[PDB]
């Protein structure tokens, strides 16, 4: 029997997701073409997004000049979205996941996986907590994760890039490749699951950084290093607080190095950050005067990174993430930014 | 009793290490506040070059909108410049350095050590052979290197970045340190010499690739993958043709992952395989059109991996920079690069 399909999410990526997914469900035998996709429900002019997406199939507020397959059913109420569904696609702000998890717990399928393309990270009472594993531990499914290079206006676009899908089960990881792959959209599966969805997490903070520095009047010299720091700081993060297994060889993976570098230059969170660099203005105001809904993971995922820091009295481990979070949400003035670059230790 | 420095070059990063180099000598007593600078005579309108830069204290056509320290010499004849020097900066684009070598040979101080910066590689009997050790050999002198993220333009404007010195001495890496140092100038010596010189190598190759890819109307997702390909098949090559130890934890220095990135953004590489991707015409024709005298060693160093690897009969082991070499030479349509990616293995 073809598997069902889900997309639990419908922003920026969201929805380039669901062009992926739906032309794949279409063209694919072992995937049912009929594919839902939860939205949560917004009145735009009157009308109903939901209704919006199924008469004239596009989500133009959150991903323009774009169509998305006909097969790809906009459904407002996420208990019916997943109902029937055999795999879920999560791909929501990280903010929402929580609750989402809530009307999602015992309303699914028996044997149903899932996916998760957020990027963030939890904290539980011992230590760091990823998100998949909150959502498979509430949900009670096998969970596997897709991180890479993929700002979402490119990929809609259908221009050329990677990413990386995280999956323990071989057999699991070749079938949510078939189902997510495209010619220009190539995918590359591993088993180190905590690695890769640690990279996409960490990654946006680097890039908040990177977006202070442009805002400084800094060029590409500069934005390397932030970039190059920055990895020093995820892979000793990763090192220290994920279970068992990290090898840095994962870090040379799409979900890495290919996109740290795609965020710094051109990441929301980089635009953002460069603002208040230049403004004033509260992180919260610029995502709301800039991004039309869409939201950021970067400072959030610092502010998270501080406190599951703060408790093991690490804070002083990782300068350039405390850096990051320090000017985002303590005060601290961007202009100094530049000097936990001048004396960051040569290695961690 | 100070060392006498001679930088050997004076071309755009061969001028904005001057502007450093002949600051910290005049600042520090361990160096000759001399600092000679041989330059390649030319006849700028009736003046001669040399008298313009000990004139005018300023190499305009190649280091633009920036004065060089009145202590930085210009000497015409390379003999006379590197004569009394205990330290020489070898910083020549890569074509010019086997014919100066033959003139210096047997010329220098019986202790004088060397620093080079050139980027590419050269040819042994049976193999790969770096310009560090043919300048080392032909000039019988102690080598080092230094290798990173830094576009001249930027280093000249007192912009913030890093770069690596290779030096297998701690003694000698430490005094080299002190002689490149900046407070927006931070140096990581390692003694991985070998690795990080074939990391300025081979990086230009793939920053060609960047600027192919941009020259076809991609973005940064492409651009992230390019780079990260292009890493996979650097330290797959450096572990491979690399005499001794290869560390792929070296390529997280400056020298590696960071050059990788602003070479692939801002890299004068980058710039004419864009025009190259665009317009058809020889790479020779436009280097001579858009970089006014400066010199591109992204293809011929493609050109060089092509004879090591052919030597060895591994052309096709290496897509990615055969496949630059061969839009480059070959007359491979450059709409036909992405095909090398799509195609590219996942691991090397
Ligand atoms: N934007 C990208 O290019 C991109 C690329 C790769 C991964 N991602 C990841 O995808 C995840 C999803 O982000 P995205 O880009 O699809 O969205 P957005 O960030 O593009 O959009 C905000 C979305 O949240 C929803 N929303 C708003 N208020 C809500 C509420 N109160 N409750 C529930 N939902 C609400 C809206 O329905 C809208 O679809 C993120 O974790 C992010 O890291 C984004
Ligand atoms: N441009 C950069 O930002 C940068 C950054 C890091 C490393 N590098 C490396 O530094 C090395 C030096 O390059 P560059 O940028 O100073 O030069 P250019 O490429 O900036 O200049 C060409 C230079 O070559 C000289 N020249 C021309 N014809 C010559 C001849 N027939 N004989 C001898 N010399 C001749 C000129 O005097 C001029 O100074 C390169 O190998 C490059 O990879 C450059």
């Amino acid at each position: 029997a073809s598997k069902k399909v889900c997309i639990v999410g419908s922003g920026n990526w969201g929805s380039a997701i669901a062009k992926i997914v739906g032309g794949n469900a279409a063209q694919l035998a072992q995937f049912d073409p009929r594919v839902t996709m939860w939205v949560f429900e917004e009145d735009i002019g009157g009308k109903k997004l939901t209704e919006i997406i199924n008469t004239q199939h596009e989500n133009v507020k959150y991903l323009p000049g774009h169509k998305l397959p006909p097969n790809v059913v906009a459904v407002p109420d996420v208990v019916q979205a997943a109902e029937d569904a055999d795999i879920l696609i999560f791909v929501v702000p990280h903010q929402f996941i929580g609750k989402i998890c809530d009307q999602l717990k015992g309303h699914l399928k028996a044997n149903p996986t899932g996916i998760s393309l957020i990027k963030g990270v939890d904290e539980g009472p011992n230590g760091l907590k990823l998100i998949s594993e909150v959502i498979g531990e509430r949900l009670g499914i096998p969970m596997s994760v897709l991180m890479g290079a993929n700002i979402a206006s490119e990929v809609a676009d259908e221009k050329f890039c990677e990413t990386t899908i995280g999956c323990k089960d071989p057999a699991q990881g070749q079938l949510l490749k078939e189902l997510m792959q495209t010619p220009n959209f190539r995918i590359t599966v591993v088993q180190e699951v905590d690695t890769v969805e640690i990279c996409g997490a960490l990654k946006n903070v680097v890039a908040v950084g990177a977006g202070f520095c442009d805002g400084l009047g800094f060029g590409d010299n500069t934005k390397a290093a932030v970039i190059r720091l920055g990895l020093m700081e995820m892979i000793a993060f990763a090192k220290l607080f994920c279970s068992g297994p990290v090898s840095s060889a994962t870090f040379l993976e799409s979900c890495g190095v290919a996109d740290l570098i795609t965020t710094c230059y051109g990441g929301r969170n980089r635009k953002v950050a460069e603002a208040f660099a230049r403004t004033g203005k509260s992180i919260e105001q610029l995502e709301k005067e800039l991004l039309n809904g869409q939201k950021l993971q970067g400072p959030e995922t610092a502010r998270e990174l501080y406190s599951i820091l703060q408790h093991k009295g690490l804070v002083d481990k990782f300068p350039l993430f405390m850096a990051v979070y320090k000017v985002c949400y303590e005060g601290q003035p961007v202009g100094e930014f530049i000097h936990c670059l001048q004396n960051h230790p040569e290695h961690m």
